[PDB]
Formats: C-alpha cells, sequence, structure tokens
C-alpha cells in the first residue's frame, strides 16, 4: 500500500492578521488506519486538509510525501476524500449517485457493463445492496438512515479505487451503534491494504482499540505519534497517571485541558517514538472527460434533482396558474374609454414586475449547491464551465419557460388585449426575456455567496430602485438629467417599455370621438400614440426591439459575472 | 432538603397517533445530586420535563410527590429549571439579567439593596464576579463565554432560591473543561443541601465519579436507579462484563444499543434496589407581582435589547433616510401639467407599498423571543397581556413612529406637494396608521411560530394581493362586483386613497386653460376632483377619515388576533 510521510509541515494563514494554525508537525501513516485526535480549535481537521491538499499551497511549508514520491498533479483525482456533512444528492437514489460518480471520475473508455460492475462490487463491500435502490432522503420525502447516507458518501469516493482514503470526520452526527458500524466497515475496508487516514472527536475506547495508528495534535502543534496502543504507554512514562475505567482517548483530550502545550510539546521531542520517526523520514527524503459528457451528467443530475424535489418546482407553477387566473378576473374585458389607459399600464406593470420578484426564488440555485460544488471540484469531477452551463440549461431555462407562458397564455384572451398574432408571442417573448435577465442579476449577485438571506434582501432592494424607474410610478421625461440615466439599468423598465409599445398602438381610448373638440383640445390623450409618446417612448419598430437587445446584453453580462464569481471562487 | 418522589409514572403523548413515552418509571431523588442518562430517543429530558411539571398533566398518569405531599400550584414559581440553549438575553449585561430575574420572580415588598444584595450574593457563587458587569454576547458584539453564560442562566434561576433545581443538558453545546467546571460548580451547590435534578448526555468518568444519585431510561422505560457507584455492581451481578479502560457510563450505553428492553427492564424488577425503592415509596405514598410592574420591567428590558442590538435598528433608520433622498431626488418639484396626476400617484402609491413592505420586518419580534416567552411563562415572570403590551410598546411604537416621520419631513418639501400647515400633519399620520396596521397584520400572522420564512412570505403575499386593490393599478370601479369586495380587506387602499384624498383637492393639472374647450372636451381630466372622482374617492372628508378608522379598526383586530395566538399557545 502506500506510505505517506509528511516531514516538518509548518502552515500559516490569513485571517489581514497572519497566524500559524500548524507549527512543526511530522509523522508517517502505513498502509493501515491512521486517526487524528484532538480539541476542535486544534489541527487535526486543518492537517487532514493538508494532507489531502485541500488547503492552498501558499502557506503550506513543508514536503507531503507519498512512497518517496512528492505528490503529483493527478493526486486529488486519485485519492478520495469524504466530507464532514454528507454531500450526497437527497433526491436521487444511492444506485444513482453511484453512476454519477462513475460516471464522471472513470474514463470515457471503459464499457458501460464495466462500471456498473464496478457500482455492485462497492454497493456489495459496503453492505447498502438492502437498500440499494431506494431514495436518500430531504425534507419531503423519507429516506434512508444517517449511517447509510454516511455508507454512501463513502461509496462515492470509492469508485476510483483510491490508493488514500482520507476521511474528515466520520463518527459525528451520528448515533453510537451507527459509529461503531461505520468504523468495523472502516476497518474491513484497511484489511484489504488500503491506507485510510481520517479525524475524529472524542471516540469512545471501542472505536479506539481498532486504530493501527494515532496522531494526536493541540494548538497547532503535534503531541503524539506512533501506533496507538503505545500511546497510553508513553503518556503514563511521561507521568499522567491514568485512572481506572477512563477512556484513555478522554485521557489525551484530558491531559491537553489541563485536568502547558509548550511544555507538552517538548516531551515528545524527548521521545523513542520521535527518534524513530526522524530516522524513517530522513531515510525516504534523503481533464479525464470531454466537456459535452460533464455537460450531459451535470444537467442530468440536476435536472433529475429538479423532478424529485416536487415543491418547490410544483408550487411555482400552482402560484403562476392561481395568480393568472386572479389577474384575469380582476382586469377580465379592458375596455376603451378613460380606465382604459390606467387598466392597460397597470396590468403590463403587474405582470414585468411579478416576472422581476419571482425570479428572486433563483438565488437559491447556486447557494444550496456550493458545498457540493467545491467538493466536486476539487475532486475532479467536471470544470466550472460544465458544471455552470450544466445549471443554466437544466434549473434555469424551464422554469423559466414555463410561468411566462402561462401567463401569456392565461391573461392575455381573458382580459382581451391586441387580438393579433405577433402581439402575442411579442408579449410572451417579453416575459420571458425579463424572467431571464432578473434571474440573471439573481445569478450574478448570488453565486459565490453561502447564505441566502442577504443575497435575497440585495435582490429585492435593486428591484425596488428598478422600478421607480419602470416608467408607471414617474414620468421617465420628468426626471432631473444628472438622475434620468440610471433609467438605463433597470430590467422593468425594458420589459415594460416592451409591453406598452406592442399592446398601446392601435387602440383609441376615446369612444364615439370623431373630432368633436378640435382634436381633443389639448389635453385628452385619446389615442395610444399620444399616451405613448409623453411617456417618452419611441414609436418606430426600434423603440420596440432595442428594449430586447438591452434585455439580452443583460442577460450576458449577468452570467458572465455570474460565470467570473464561480470561477474565481476560493475554492480551498 | 426536599425528598422528590415520584411513583408509577406512565405517560403518553398525541403525535392523532397515540404513543406512550414513558412506560413504568418509579424513583426517589434525595437531596444531593441526581443525574438521568440515556439515549437521544430515550425519555431522559422528557421525564426531567415531567418532574418539572413542564408537559401538560392530561398526559401524566401516576402521582409526583416532594417531601410527603403532591406538587403545590406555586412549584414552578419555586423550583428553577434552566434550558439546554440559554435563554439569556445576548445584549444585556450579566448584572441586569439577574436585576431583570430579581425583579420579576421575587416580590414587590423587598428592598431594591436586598435584591441588589441577593443577586450579589448569586453571582458570588458562580464565580461570575470578573464579568459581572460585561454583555453576555451576540453576533455583532462581542461578549462572554459559552459556560459563563451557561453560569448565567443557572443564576437567573437561583436568585429565587429554589429548593428543587432542575437542569435540562448542562454539559452539551460545551467543551470538556468547561463542562468539568460547571458540574463542579453544581457539586459545590449540591453540597449546600439543594436538590439538583439533571439530564446530561454521554458524560465523562470525570463527570460520572461526581454523581449521588442514577436514572437510566432507554426506550420510555426505566433501566436503573440507585445510587451510581452501585450501577457498575448492579450490571456486573447482571451478566455484562465491563471491560477495563472504558467509561462505564458508555458502558451503559453500550448496554442499551446491544454491543432487549423489554429483556432488560424486567431484570430491574428483580433487583434489591427496586424492592427497597418500592419499599421507601410505599411508606411516603401510605400573580407575584401587579401588572404594570410586569409591563414596565418586559418593556425596560425589551428596549435595553433595542439599543443594545444596534443594525437592526439603527440600519432601518439610514435606508429610510436614504430611500426618502432617492425619492426627493426622483420626483423633486412636481409640476402641474399632464405628468402632474402621473407623478403625484407615483409616488403617493410608493410611499404607502413602502410602509407596508417595510412592516414585514416586525415578523422577527414575535418570533425570535419565542422559547425565551415559553420559559418565562410557565417559570411565571409575567402574564401574557403584560408581555404583549410591553413588547409592544417597546419595539412595535417607536421603530413604527420613527421612519413615517423621516419618510414625510424629507420627501414632502423636497417633491413641493400640497403647502399647507394641516395637509402635512395628515400625510404623517396616515403614514403611520398604515406603518402600524401592516405591521398588525405582521404580527397577528407571525405571533406563535418557531420559523420566519413561512409568516414573511405569507406576508408578502398578502401584500401583492393588496396593491392590486390599492387602486393604482385597477380603477376600483371597473372590477366586477362580485370580486370588487375584497378592495376593503386591502391596507394600502385605505393609505393611498387617504394620501390622495389629502392631496388632489385643490389642484388643477391644465396651464392657462381658463375654458378653452368648453370644460375641456369631456376627455381631460384637468382639476383634481375629477381624477378623484373616476378613482371611486369621496370628496366629503368622511371620504378621507373614514379610511383612518379603517386602519385603526385593522389595527385593533390584528393586535386583538395576535394576542389570542400568544395566549392560546400550547406552552408545554
Ligand atoms: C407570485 C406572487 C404571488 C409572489 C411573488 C411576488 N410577486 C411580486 C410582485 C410585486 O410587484 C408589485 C405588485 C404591485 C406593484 C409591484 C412585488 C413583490 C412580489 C412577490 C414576492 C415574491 C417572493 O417573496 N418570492 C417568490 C415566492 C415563491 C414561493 O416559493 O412561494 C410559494 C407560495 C411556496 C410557491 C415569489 O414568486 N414572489
Ligand atoms: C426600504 C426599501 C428600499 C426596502 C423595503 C421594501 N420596499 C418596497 C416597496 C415596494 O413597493 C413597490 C414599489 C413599486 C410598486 C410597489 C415593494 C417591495 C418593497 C421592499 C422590500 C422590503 C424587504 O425585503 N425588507 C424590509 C426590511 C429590509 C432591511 O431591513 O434592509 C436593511 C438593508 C438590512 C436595512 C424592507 O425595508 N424592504
Amino acid at each position: 500500500g502506500a506510505v505517506l510521510s509528511f516531514h516538518n509541515i509548518c502552515y500559516r494563514v490569513k485571517l489581514p492578521v497572519e497566524k500559524e494554525i500548524l507549527s512543526n508537525i511530522n509523522g508517517i501513516m502505513k498502509p493501515g488506519l491512521n486517526a487524528i485526535l484532538g480539541p476542535t480549535g486544534g489541527g487535526k481537521s486543518s492537517l487532514l486538509d493538508v494532507l489531502a491538499a485541500r488547503k492552498d499551497p501558499s502557506g503550506l511549508s513543508g514536503d507531503v510525501l507519498i512512497n518517496g514520491a512528492p505528490r503529483p498533479a493527478n493526486f486529488k483525482c486519485n485519492s478520495g476524500y469524504v466530507v464532514q456533512d454528507d454531500v450526497v444528492m437527497g433526491t436521487l437514489t444511492v444506485r444513482e449517485n453511484l453512476q454519477f460518480s462513475a460516471a464522471l471520475r472513470l474514463a470515457t473508455t471503459m464499457t458501460n457493463h464495466e462500471k456498473n460492475e464496478r457500482i455492485n462490487r462497492v454497493i456489495q463491500e459496503l453492505g447498502l445492496d438492502k437498500v440499494a435502490d431506494s431514495k436518500v432522503g430531504t425534507q419531503f420525502i423519507r429516506g434512508v438512515s444517517g449511517g447509510e447516507r454516511k455508507r454512501t458518501s463513502i461509496g462515492m469516493e470509492l469508485i476510483t479505487d483510491p490508493s488514500i482514503l482520507f476521511l474528515d470526520e466520520p463518527t459525528t452526527g451520528l448515533d453510537s451503534s451507527t459509529a461503531n458500524a461505520v468504523l468495523l466497515l472502516l476497518k474491513r475496508m484497511s484489511k484489504q491494504g488500503r491506507t485510510i487516514i481520517f479525524s475524529i472527536h472524542q471516540p469512545r475506547y471501542s472505536i479506539f482499540k481498532l486504530f493501527d495508528s494515532l496522531t494526536l495534535l493541540a494548538s497547532g502543534r503535534l503531541m503524539f505519534h506512533g501506533p496507538a496502543q503505545e500511546a497510553l504507554g508513553y503518556f503514563e512514562s511521561a507521568g499522567y497517571h491514568c485512572e481506572a475505567y477512563n477512556n484513555p482517548a478522554d485521557f489525551f483530550l484530558d491531559i491537553i485541558n489541563g485536568d502547558l502545550i509548550e511544555k507538552l510539546a517538548e516531551i515528545y521531542v524527548n521521545s523513542s517514538f520521535y527518534k524513530e520517526t526522524k530516522a524513517e523520514l530522513h531515510q525516504l527524503s534523503g481533464y479525464t472527460t470531454s466537456f459535452c459528457h460533464q455537460l450531459r451528467w451535470v444537467s442530468k443530475r440536476s435536472f433529475k434533482n429538479l423532478l424529485g424535489n416536487p415543491q418547490a418546482s410544483i408550487a411555482q407553477i400552482i402560484v403562476t396558474v392561481v395568480l393568472g387566473l386572479v389577474i384575469g378576473a380582476i382586469y377580465f374585458g379592458l375596455k376603451n374609454d378613460s380606465t382604459g389607459i390606467q387598466n392597460r399600464a397597470g396590468v403590463l406593470f403587474f405582470l414585468t414586475t411579478n416576472q422581476c420578484f419571482s425570479s428572486v426564488s433563483a438565488v437559491e440555485l447556486f447557494v444550496v449547491e456550493k458545498k457540493l460544488f467545491i467538493h466536486e471540484y476539487i475532486s475532479g469531477y467536471y470544470r466550472v464551465s460544465s458544471y455552470f452551463l450544466g445549471k443554466l440549461l437544466s434549473d434555469l431555462l424551464p422554469m423559466r419557460m414555463l410561468p411566462s407562458i402561462i401567463f401569456t397564455c392565461i391573461v392575455y384572451f381573458m382580459l382581451g388585449l391586441k387580438p393579433k398574432a405577433d402581439a402575442f408571442f411579442v408579449m410572451m417573448f417579453t416575459l420571458m426575456m425579463v424572467a431571464y435577465s432578473a434571474s440573471s442579476m439573481a445569478l450574478a449577485i448570488a453565486a459565490g455567496q453561502s447564505v441566502v438571506s442577504v443575497a435575497t434582501l440585495l435582490m429585492t432592494i435593486c428591484f425596488v430602485f428598478m422600478m421607480i424607474f419602470s416608467g408607471l410610478l414617474v414620468n421617465l421625461t420628468t426626471i432631473a438629467s444628472w438622475l434620468s440615466w440610471l433609467q438605463y439599468f433597470s430590467i422593468p423598465r425594458y420589459g415594460f417599455t416592451a409591453l406598452q409599445h406592442n399592446e398601446f398602438l392601435g387602440q383609441n381610448f376615446c369612444p364615439g370621438l370623431n373630432a368633436t373638440g378640435n382634436n381633443p383640445c389639448n389635453y385628452a390623450t385619446c389615442t395610444g400614440e399620444e399616451y405613448l409618446v409623453k411617456q417618452g417612448i419611441d414609436l418606430s419598430p426600434w423603440g420596440l426591439w432595442k428594449n430586447h437587445v438591452a434585455l439580452a446584453c443583460m442577460i450576458v453580462i449577468f452570467l458572465t459575472i455570474a460565470y467570473l464569481k464561480l470561477l474565481f471562487l476560493k475554492k480551498y
């Protein structure tokens, strides 16, 4: 098996206040089962991220060396890593998660039969054969238990057959017998020859008896490294008395807590386990798949997540149908009189600002899947471009095509707007474009963040500063010229101007008029063009289509900003 | 000290699926230190809530009897209880929390000097004298450490000098040496003669050596009850071998988990610790303060929380000032021409719907303080009426007086609305009333819930169904008569109709007119009354003030519904 042998690791971060969180740590990890103990504030998870190259090589100041050689560039694609909180797809089943991982991690050369036999072998080694085709589970659907979720998360990284297998906290978040079952599974894996390296948090003695090698850390300093049976005898030789009926790992943490660390670290420097470790270390020292493949599998997984998550996709269509029927019931039969201007301008304003505010629910998209994106980009399933285009083609495109089609098909013929063939399609296309543009601004603000609330609030602030310049509330010509340049940044202004220019052309709003008051008395606003001029809207068809080309340019700019915020994200 | 002696407790709930979660449990708890162990799904916290009467007496089916007598009605006011997650005020300091608890729990007869000496004695017994006047801590301000938060939460219930002191999970959420310090403090309390009863979760042996009496529970059934030293010897006599270097409490849980419960519970029936327990049990068996006082102290605490939480109170005023300057910059100098109707109706619609949507942030009020309200109502600090009126007088009144005054004083004179003395005050009062009414609907929907998101979403749905019937988007006379009755339920319609009737009276919107087109040609909308009639608004001053009396009636109805949802809440 592999022998991961790290020597003289110094590590430091910038919080810019610079601080070392690993001081001077060396150790050898045999084929077998290696554990890392310590407090939460100690460097256990930090050293585990360092050995798997999950933290940046800028702060790292020592050689990490496997089997006599430094770590190659293919190492992250070769060595599996299992996150603390499970990153499995809750809506997909256990076999389709392994199908996804086998499709992206393994080569394109292999047969589907070979990958299916590999998945069957991995799901046989885990004991997930009873639940091989059930869903993993979310809030709405009941699913598989938590220990078998953890076995699924291990089995996703077992597909590529890793030589070294890392594990961040496999015990925590679980109950006791569940944790014992997971660790017995890990011991059955380690007896084969696979080198398991894991960090944990306050284990039991039934856990602690299984360990092959131990590494204790405290406040960034190495406290012990050797065989795990030898550790209690070493701390008896240090002078700390162990009491009867006490867990030795709890005794190890009780040494740290003080019933000092610079006093206790130097005691390990004067050990027999330290000179032997240096005597071993100085002996040793002195993409895969194409683009369309990744886009196809990412889009397939995200669309299957969209189907398997019923409520957040169905309820938007239900509220769209209900609100379309309500707007068809309120504005039913739009007349041509003095109320016609107010009713038509009001319903077009409601439809555009409805599209904008209903596109706030795409903040959720790149924020819920953020840790899964980071883990699967470091583990090397996909590029950022394929993730981005697949998740636009999967979750953004149909869930913004369907509500605008439903709004136009419902509120068009109940209201009785301009009864032409092409005005219907221009209205449908304008609602679709304002939906895409508002949702693209949502993705531009929301991408690369961890919380939903600040991005949602900022979307709503931007929309209430856009709807002032939309054109119904204020007249755009009466804004002062040092402030009227902000009307070009606003998506409802383009959607609403396009709908007003679509609908107000052939209409007359003074019945029985036939020039009674001599082109009626200069204050009438009778024909639709006379309304559409004094709003500041052009009458030429470029005055229609420049709104759509402005929306298309805002879609392109906002999706490019979202892509750059995903690409320039701190992945480590 | 007190001897809490419970006998033959049977307990069951309705989830309506009926299920027993405590089967047949009896035990005696001496003056000293009593611990309750078990799994999470076992009845440890349920039995601890039963003994402190924190669960309803409907499901309870056995006598709980202290010191030879059943529990009186004053018992909850006499025996302290400490919640798992701390319910201390994060923005108040450690001395003012104890001042609050001493003001509400103790009598009105006692001197302020006596209560201050009691607080000094309690804060001396805890070891909080170094941090006696520092703030406890929230997200924005750094504060006291978590163990000293837990000591503060214990000291809040130590004020009334309880004979019996309960504790739900004093170890969890903490680190190891912190938990050992808290439990050594508890042992120093228990040596005085105070009867401490607590539930915990997987303790250490340094914890477990301190116990005076033990009660193990599993799946609703009693597993052991006796002295805690005797428990390991009893389970050796049962036939379960304990291994060396193993925590006995972890061994107790490992017996439960199965390395059955109906097999193992009957073994305790055949004990020597069970017949002795029955031989002891059958021997034994066979507001404070006025209303204005509670309202004053609750309002004082909530106002000090409003000051000590800076950002959520200051940032609303900052965004109000910024948005008032923006609306004063866009709508600057409202002219009297064909654009005057559109600009005035637009800015009045923006102001009213701004008041409505800015009153969504009072959903937070009764939802963040929900567990603190439940704990302090059961422990008996205040009635529901005093809590409700104090938290309306503290957080609702000034944070809705200030933004409406700021909006009116900024956007009034920059826009140049109706330049009178009383129109300014009618506008300020109408914005204040629409703020109160929207926020009262927020309190009516939000009170008695635990999550913020569903209540916030429902507030926003109600507001977007109200702003259609406000009157700018649709004309209210052109709505069909089977659906035009919904316009009376909408708060922006009353605020916006009152502002339009306030501002559109003395205005003329056709310059240089002087009857050129013979009362100009029937389609002009020149004078303000001609606009204000065709919207459906009365011209008499009752057409102004009926909007304000409708807003006052909606304030009264919504605050009454919020009070009934607080009063009829399931407190157990
Ligand atoms: C679809 C609508 C009922 C809710 C939608 C929405 N329209 C708005 C339109 C606005 O214009 C104003 C109307 C008069 C002039 C301007 C202003 C605000 C809004 C909002 C709120 C917004 C939101 O808060 N987010 C999603 C919620 C979708 C959801 O998940 O909720 C269900 C019920 C579970 C499906 C949304 O679509 N709305
Ligand atoms: C204050 C304003 C900028 C945000 C406010 C608000 N106005 C609205 C007005 C609306 O009329 C439409 C205008 C054209 C026709 C109808 C519609 C929606 C809104 C919203 C959103 C709402 C919100 O989502 N939340 C609260 C508190 C937010 C907050 O506390 O923000 C800081 C930055 C932390 C201080 C709010 O104030 N807004």
